């Protein structure tokens, strides 16, 4: 048994930022059989939709504000319940508990991690 019910990030093309996903089963070497945190399922190769925390417990990440123009706040405490999801983003001096889609992350906040926790098992 392992991470076949894992916590994931969602990038289709590398365009500099990722959305959120959750896994259902593991598909081969490099792949994940996944559904988005909001209900969109597929099987894909992982360097797109992969095994995350999502991101490090010290992370000034981006919070859902505009498309190229979004603003940062910090991941500190997070959990996932059997049909409820909450990520505590420390923002504006207070904690915003959002299901993972109200946070985003960019590639280099992903790439720092990519080798150690998730953001690429395959090349």
């Amino acid at each position: 048994n392992s991470f076949v019910g894992l916590r994931v990030v969602a990038k289709w093309s590398s365009n500099g930022y990722f959305y959120s996903g959750k896994i259902t089963r593991d598909v081969g070497a490099g792949k994940y059989k996944l559904l988005f945190d909001d209900g969109y399922e597929c099987d894909v190769l992982g360097k797109d939709i992969l095994l995350c925390d999502p991101i490090p417990l010290d992370t000034e990440v981006t919070a859902l504000s505009e498309d190229e123009y979004f603003s940062a706040g910090v991941v500190k405490g997070h959990r996932k319940e059997s049909g409820e999801l909450y990520y505590s983003i420390e923002k504006e001096g207070q904690r915003k508990w959002y299901k993972r889609m109200a946070v985003i992350l960019s590639l280099e906040q992903g790439n720092r991690l990519r080798e150690q926790y998730g953001l690429g098992p395959y090349e």
